[PDB]
């Protein structure tokens, strides 16, 4: 479900041709001008565990000099060791993972098919579970109330339309029309399994479904960021519809009713809360990029003092180009462009 | 969806060797002493409608006196009008479908396609939303409180296991290790909408889902046959349980705090509220088989009233040994076994 970056390794990745960078645990700043080859890092880290996609143009990985990459990075899942190694060289492309320190898939698929057991969720969901955009803070309270919501649909991905089994239950089903050309019964058995399914969604069921295994999970969640937080509010609803009622003294009050600090907190604590319902735990591994651009002083500053009250999350990294945030991490990681080239040290 | 039974016609159908049966709309009381091939006639009609199982035991339907069966079923279904045929004969089985007095199919394949997607549902919850087994409202007034929801829950078949998508994601998979010894990718992105919805239910968030797709219906209903059976409560409130609370004038109620009359009422309410909720629409045809079996003298009396005041199902279908119960059919088909063979006839 949940995992640790332990330590990505890139060769000819972008501005990295040669770099190795060690993550921990607490919180990680990886600090460096615009532009100096920090959000790559986490590219290659993407990219290591979900490789190239199908017909995928490895001119924008490969950094412009050659035309050859390799990525290596370790990390661990729910209790074990892993190390996925990711390379392309001219046409020719490979991948490799080891699970506790021996071998467990030695082919592209299978590898993939592994990492997909492993996380138990499927890219995008995983990696809504564990990066979260630059200016995403600032354009969520940004947003009117009823975009509020929007986001929050979206995030949980309620765009599904599962025609798909238009083609599936079809393609899976003249199987037979080969079968009655004078036992390959069960390929009936299953094709009704597809329709007694697609038969009690309908396509709208889909969506009022999400939101019942959803917004319980968030409004958990939501409680217990408030707690770490220390929001003065015992209870935080989340309505079907994903609007954010705070509990106060005085009467329910909406994220827009909240001080520009408690926003600040309320945004993280939701889109922490989020996190930890798509993956259905509680995130081992967030990483935030450049969170507090779009932020006036006050609300920069707020945010950092938040930071420092995050302890319930293993590892969070924390990618920027303000030095001052870098009295929050205790661990950091500067980034230094030298004319093309990435260059990391673990100092300051 | 729902159905319009029009007429029956079979030969050599256990019992009924040679028999014509034409249904009206309205009330229709199938009345004839216990054995004398009622049930059979409708066992029939299923027959004809989903044919043999795979492997099935033909000497069950047929006569016993020879080797051949043939039922004709003349039905309707949201505005067309079908005439499924279905026989057997000597190892030998057959099947056609008319739509509007056109071939539409040919082949007890074909046909089985096309009936499955005509009435948008499977054998089972088709059969729940069509025919009330014989005694099912004495039982359920007879269940404890616990047990009532129990039932409930049962004609709903919240007994579900997507566990199926094993074999499921898996057959279909290694479909593609087949594709890797040196365009088939299309195989892999519905490998994938298997896992991304297989991925969202965990085998216990299907019934979650139920609950919310189910109850909202059948509440809903309920509170119409409430009006159509003239009882005494604005509102029927159906816990997410299944739980029935009639909101009277003094405080919430359920129907064991009931009198036998209003019980039989709303045992009734809720069957059909639940046979609605299985299809999703008003039922067109409802058959109720010895419903006053295990009812006392009251009871029967009772319900007998509640028939007269169904007028919201354009056919309603009350097969019965009790002849008293003729005073409330608007047709009477008496039927009367002569030694082995049932005969049929429209008077009285
Ligand atoms: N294939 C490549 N080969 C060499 N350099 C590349 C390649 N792709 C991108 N770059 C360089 O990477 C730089 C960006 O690094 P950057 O992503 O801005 O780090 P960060 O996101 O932390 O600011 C760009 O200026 C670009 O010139
Ligand atoms: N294959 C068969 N051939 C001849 N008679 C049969 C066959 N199967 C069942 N029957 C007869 O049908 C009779 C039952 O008709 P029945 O179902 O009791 O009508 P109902 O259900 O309205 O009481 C049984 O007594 C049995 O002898
Ligand atoms: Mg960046
Ligand atoms: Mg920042
Ligand atoms: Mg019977
Ligand atoms: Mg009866």
């Amino acid at each position: 479900m949940s995992m640790i970056l332990k330590e990505i390794r890139m060769n000819n990745f972008k501005s990295h041709v040669n770099s190795r960078i060690k993550f921990e645990k607490g919180i990680v700043a990886i600090i460096g001008e615009n532009g100096s080859g920090k959000s790559s890092i986490f590219e290659a880290v993407f990219f290591a565990l979900f490789g190239a996609g199908s017909n995928f143009n490895y001119d924008t990985i490969i950094t412009k000099g050659k035309k050859s990459v390799y990525v290596e990075l370790d990390f661990e899942v729910n209790g074990n060791n892993y190390k996925i190694i990711r390379e392309y060289d001219s046409g020719r492309g490979g991948a490799k993972l080891y699970k506790n320190g021996k071998p467990y898939a030695t082919t592209i698929s299978a590898v993939n098919k592994a990492v997909n057991e492993i996380l138990g969720v499927d890219r995008n969901m995983f990696l809504n579970s564990i990066y979260i955009k630059q200016g995403e803070i600032a354009k969520f309270l940004s947003l009117k109330p009823s975009e509020k919501l929007e986001t929050v649909a979206k995030l949980l991905g309620i765009d599904e339309f599962e025609k798909c089994y238009q083609k599936m239950g079809e393609i899976v089903k003249e199987y037979e029309k080969r079968l009655e050309r004078i036992e390959k019964e069960k390929l009936t058995k299953f094709v009704e399994y597809l329709d007694k399914v697609r038969r009690i969604f309908g396509r709208n069921g889909f969506q009022a479904y999400l939101r019942e295994k959803y917004v319980p999970l968030i409004q958990k969640y939501l409680n217990e960021a408030f707690s770490e937080f220390d929001l003065p509010y015992s209870f935080v609803e989340l309505t079907k519809d994903f609007e954010v009622r705070v509990h106060a003294p005085n009467g329910v009050l909406t994220i827009d009713n909240l001080s520009g600090g408690e926003q600040i907190a309320v945004a993280l604590s939701l889109r922490l809360a989020i996190a930890n319902a798509l993956i259905g735990n509680r995130v081992e591994c967030i990483i935030l990029d450049e969170p507090t651009v779009y932020l006036d002083e006050n609300r920069r500053a707020k945010l950092a003092e938040i930071f420092r009250k995050v302890k319930s999350i293993p590892q969070m990294i924390i990618i920027t180009h303000h030095r001052e945030l870098e009295d929050v991490a205790d661990v950091i990681i500067n980034v230094k462009k030298d004319g093309n080239v990435s260059k990391v040290k673990i100092n300051g």
